[PDB]
């Protein structure tokens, strides 16, 4: 299935960050309606704070998360979870090798700000 596509409320401001956990520098392309909107590039074997940055979902509301290695795409894992129909994650895992521990690249969105 498709992973890293998610739908927010049209027009609101949310938060992505990227951590790494990889001997492989990780690109992490944000993209709003189809068009990038961020990218983080880093490497760190220790949870790094690759990149993190407020955008806009825009008037389509569409985020969807890429991950690439070596200009080879990583192998997505994702899921949105609703605290007190209220507090949103939407939440990445990314695998770009064989042992996969699926933290190569994690990339967390959150919304409502401010
Ligand atoms: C390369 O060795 C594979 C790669 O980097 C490792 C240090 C480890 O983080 C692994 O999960 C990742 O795929
Ligand atoms: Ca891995
Ligand atoms: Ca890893
Ligand atoms: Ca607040």
């Amino acid at each position: 299935a498709t992973q890293g596509v998610f739908t927010l409320p049209a027009n609101t401001r949310f938060g992505v960050t990227a951590f790494a956990n990889s001997s492989g520098t990780q690109t992490v392309n944000v993209l709003v309606n189809n068009e990038t909107a961020a990218t983080f590039s880093g490497q760190s074997t220790n949870n790094a704070v690759i990149g993190t940055q407020v955008l806009n979902s825009g008037s389509s509301g569409k985020v969807q998360v890429q991950v690439s290695v070596n200009g080879r795409p990583s192998d997505l894992v994702s899921a949105q979870v609703i605290l007190t129909n209220e507090l949103n994650f939407a939440l990445v895992g990314s695998e770009d090798g064989t042992d996969n521990d699926y933290n190569d690249a994690v990339v967390v969105i959150n919304w409502p700000l401010g």
